[PDB]
């Protein structure tokens, strides 16, 4: 109805976030421009959609969820809660803090149901590349529908790109992996806990990923589990059959070997190492190139893409925050392309961007960081009709999650939080973490 | 010479292809330039084995589907190149079915006595090639990943030889998304000593399920099922080892099968073939065909058809493989050269027809192989391709596929004779159910 048209790329929580975006501007009455949403899985969730494809999917695109089994929330939902779609809206009724996969899933794709978005969607299509035309100052998107096997451009005035930096792994490599005789994996290649049932694990890094796979490997009976980190360790209190230790230094047929002088048998490694910012159909004059952390540089407010401001780049940042994050961005996006807040020169928006990468390096402490996030989150609430929840008290439930971690490691899931939208406080859940072992959303919520 | 040459990929069709240029200019021709881009940090494509699986470490797809313990599959009398024979690589004879290091160290032998690896800039991969009618060339993007930048160049010429067995076909049966084992494609297929002591269910009737079984198998899985869609692979199998028509679902544990049996299962490997897939190509150059000796819309199976200065290579299915590139790429090399003028789209088309015709009539694999003989035959009659004998090869194909009858795990055993040089493949050292060593260096030993 608006002249314009504008390309979505990704249908994942970011994706979600912006087809919400403008669906709620014209449901208050606006016109908003043409949309179109591209996604390559035949479902929307991004990593949420869980899938027991690993490597490359059907149509040979690399697959995309890191998900497994019996993954749950890793902070408290009370933390990834809408603004503007509640739990309590959602579910009818109170549930538990930390809600397995499918039933966070179950939640997100609740609020696009609602507000009717999935006509936007272009689902089984994969982005190939995005070119900027400077003469007619448009984007040309060209992309493969996996559907009738066809391969086809169309012109767009904005690209909004949110295919999220969780996907592509960091693999790097350890001397004698081409001779060890056991599994080697990426955490993005994680499925099922069973499969390492009575087994010697190695999981190399020290971030959540180690964390909670090493957390599933236990619980579903791997026999062994050792962990190794390349700085400092993780330093929580693990179980009996799990420990800590210097890096890995080289494998062979069988045995790993450490830092530290040890060596042991092993029966797969699963490299927690991260993942990279990959964006294969961007050129050079539109791709950003980043490490993962609070504050990427060359995105104005973290969303706009400096070099060319008609491109913009959603949820690209770590994630304390996560879900309201990208509404917030989301809605922000939105309202600079609807022309309703105008942009800085590019002097400006460099200078801003300088402010708050100087500030990001300041950062020593989770609670500084969750913090500064939530300082970033409120800068762009204050400009946008997103409803401003409240940010302090999402921070010291966040510092609550911190505590609960640090005191025991393998029940920080058996605690309940109140919501900062509703008000509701959590009922504990009917199974303790460590005793659930059905992952499903029927038995989440009977 | 005034035109510039891309070359696409790196493995035994890329590396035939630099060679057939190379070639003609050590015989005092001039040769266009030659860029050749190559995404791994080798080059041998297939053939250069990798820890890796999945995406590699720059996030591009894994290319190599190859294993530990893999040797060759037919015999290497079959695959050897007229202009660099074995005796030469070798400096002795060996024995006829050589492991993967083997044949990856002869492959690279030529081409490093060539000198080409000049041309070839590697850990490069590339992104988009794109016609532009008006100035009648095609523009090459790709990402270094060296120096994490994306690039492009123009050139007169395309030849495509990045392969049809990277990306996997995998089909999706009930009740995946709760098994509880591990579940793979034989792409992903790397240690077979990690299915030790394990149950096993390969999926598929092919060379994948019939080697990456005999991999597992040798190498110690407790128990082997392997279950097919058509027809039965029909080989005699080891006792623990035995073939039921297809699955049709899975539990937490447990598979189904089409006959009623059920089974508790461990980890299941599909071996389901792969999908021509070209990332990198819109439409108008982009070849969609399933593996077949006569893909349509090459013209002699090389020259796209739509834009002929768009070439092919190795994109048929493979009982010859690596003196067929070779016979390609010296195709490619005097077309793109000037030597062999092209007949008109309507000829090319008719051409093409009538050797798809022919390709419906096949039934017996004695049939198919004599058919890519054929083929085979026709396009070095064109070019300097030296001559050989391709009866003769076609009964080596012929005693290969008896050997393989009589006992499927003791065909690797036999030894044939040279079709280049005239030599007979002495006995290997070991027996290959005995051969737990897949290297190079102790291949070569005497012991
Ligand atoms: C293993 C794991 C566990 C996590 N757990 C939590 C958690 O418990 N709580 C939490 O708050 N956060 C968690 N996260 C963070 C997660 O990043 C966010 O919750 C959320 O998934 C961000 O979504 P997104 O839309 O930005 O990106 P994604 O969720 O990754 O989705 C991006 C979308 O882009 C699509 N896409 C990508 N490339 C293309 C292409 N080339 N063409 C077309 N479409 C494309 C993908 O298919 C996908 O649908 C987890 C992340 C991982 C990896
Ligand atoms: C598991 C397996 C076992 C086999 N065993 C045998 C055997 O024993 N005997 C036999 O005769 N044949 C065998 N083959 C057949 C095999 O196809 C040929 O031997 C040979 O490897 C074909 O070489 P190629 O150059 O055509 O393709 P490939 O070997 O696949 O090489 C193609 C090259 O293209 C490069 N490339 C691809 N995409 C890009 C990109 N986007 N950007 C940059 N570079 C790219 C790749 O990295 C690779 O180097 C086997 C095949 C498989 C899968
Ligand atoms: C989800 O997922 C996100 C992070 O997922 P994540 O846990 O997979 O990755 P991550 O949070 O970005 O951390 C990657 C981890 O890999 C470790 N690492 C990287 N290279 C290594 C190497 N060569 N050897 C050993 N360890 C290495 C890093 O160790 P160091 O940084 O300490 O060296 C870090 O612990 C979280 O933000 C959450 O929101
Ligand atoms: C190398 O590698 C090449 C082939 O490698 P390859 O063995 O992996 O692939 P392939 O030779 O192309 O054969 C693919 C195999 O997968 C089987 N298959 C496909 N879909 C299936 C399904 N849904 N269920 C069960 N079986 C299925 C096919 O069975 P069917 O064709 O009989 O149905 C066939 O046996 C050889 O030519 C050699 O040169």
């Amino acid at each position: 109805s608006m002249a314009t048209r504008i390309a979505i790329l990704g249908a994942g929580p970011s994706g979600m976030a912006q087809l919400r975006a403008f669906q709620s501007a014209q449901e208050k009455g606006a016109e908003i421009p043409e949309l179109v949403c591209f996604e390559k899985q035949a479902d929307w969730g991004g990593q949420w959609n869980y899938t027991w494809r690993t490597g490359l999917d059907e149509n040979g695109e690399p697959v995309h969820s890191s998900m497994y089994r019996y993954l749950w929330s890793k902070g408290p939902k009370e933390c990834l809660e809408f603004a503007d779609y509640t739990f309590d809206e959602h579910f009818g009724k109170p549930i538990a803090s930390y809600p397995p996969r499918e039933v966070l899933w179950d939640y997100i794709k609740g609020r696009v149901e609602k507000a009717g978005v999935r006509k936007y969607i272009r689902f089984n299509t994969a982005v190939r590349h995005v070119e900027f035309n400077e003469d007619s100052q448009t984007f040309t998107v060209t992309v493969q529908d996996h559907t009738t096997d066809t391969i086809y451009s169309a012109a767009f005035d904005y690209v909004v790109c949110c295919t999220g930096h969780f996907s592509t792994p960091y693999v790097p490599e350890f001397e004698g992996f081409e001779k060890f005789g056991g599994r080697i994996l990426h955490a993005h290649d994680f499925r099922d806990a069973l499969e390492f049932k009575d087994k010697t694990v190695l999981l190399v890094g020290s971030s959540y990923s180690a964390e909670d796979i090493g957390s599933q490997c236990y619980k579903y009976g791997a026999k062994k589990l050792i962990s190794c980190y390349r700085t400092a360790p993780m330093g929580y209190k693990w179980p009996e059959n799990w420990d800590e230790r210097p890096n890995l230094v080289r494998v062979d047929t069988e045995n790993a070997y450490f830092a530290d002088g040890s060596s042991e048998k092993v029966d797969a490694i699963i490299l927690c190492t991260g993942y990279i910012h990959h964006f294969p159909f961007l050129n050079d004059d539109l791709r950003l190139v980043t490490n993962n952390r609070l504050w990427p540089l060359n995105l104005y407010k973290g969303v706009v893409w400096e070099d060319n401001p008609k491109f913009f780049y959603i949820g690209m940042q770590d994630q304390w925050y996560s879900f309201n994050m990208f509404d917030a961005q989301a809605w922000y996006a939105r309202d600079v392309i609807m022309g309703r807040l105008p942009l800085p020169s590019k002097e400006e928006m460099k200078a801003d961007s300088m402010a708050w990468r100087e500030k990001e390096l300041t950062l020593v402490t989770a609670e500084e960081m969750y913090t500064y996030q939530g300082d970033y989150i409120q800068n762009l609430i204050d400009m946008t009709d997103y409803p401003s929840f409240d940010i302090p008290a999402t921070n010291k439930t966040f510092l609550e999650w911190k505590h609960h971690k640090k005191e025991n490691i393998m029940t920080f899931r058996d605690h309940s939080y109140r919501s900062l939208m509703t008000g509701t406080m959590a009922p504990k859940h009917h199974t303790p973490w460590i005793d659930a072992l059905d992952d499903s959303l029927e038995a989440y919520l009977s």
